């Protein structure tokens, strides 16, 4: 499909078997999610945004759908305001920019 | 043009008869540039992203080119890590995201 950015670019994404709102971010590297429980290990990570850095659980091969796409990457949980998939997942179901 | 999400969407933008380099992002609702002068009254606000907020100088009825690409809108000066386009210059220029 093709999404204009007059609103957000808002979408529904399944993981976990529970159905989310999360937001299609370009200008995000990673995908990262708000608390919530996940499966299996998980490894640190910091990342950085406009106001500075959190700290973020990173969980690796996560299954996750994104409007119908299914995707497997990593997924990072943490205190992040919006849930964000970032490039990571965006690359995986074929999203490009385009004017 | 078409632009794929392998790396971050980096591109040349020209303001105040500078040429700078900045973040294509749909995951920002406003435009954000580090520390410039630019013309007129501007008012102060706080934004937020990953990390908390920081604060603004809100600057209106700015243009900027784009790629070629002519926009007018609300441009906001601060300490943000990089510059970056947001969904209120992203539509201006007929920016959509495709998958
Ligand atoms: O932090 C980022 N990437 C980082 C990231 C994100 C997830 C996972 C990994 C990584 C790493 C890096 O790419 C991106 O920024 C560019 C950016 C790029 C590289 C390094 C940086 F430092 C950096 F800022 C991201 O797209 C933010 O822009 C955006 O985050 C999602 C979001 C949405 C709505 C409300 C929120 F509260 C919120 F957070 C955000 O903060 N939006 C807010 C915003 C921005 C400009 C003007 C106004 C407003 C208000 C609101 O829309």
């Amino acid at each position: 499909p093709q999404i204009t950015l007059w609103q957000r670019p808002l979408v529904t994404i399944k993981i976990g078997g529970q159905l989310k709102e999360a937001l299609l971010d370009t200008g995000a590297d990673d995908t990262v999610l708000e608390e919530m429980s996940l499966p299996g290990r998980w490894k640190p990570k910091m990342i950085g945004g406009i106001g500075g850095f959190i700290k973020v659980r990173q969980y690796d091969q996560i299954l996750i759908e994104i409007c119908g796409h299914k995707a497997i990457g990593t997924v990072l949980v943490g205190p992040t305001p919006v849930n964000i998939i970032g490039r990571n997942l965006l690359t995986q179901i074929g999203c490009t920019l385009n004017f």
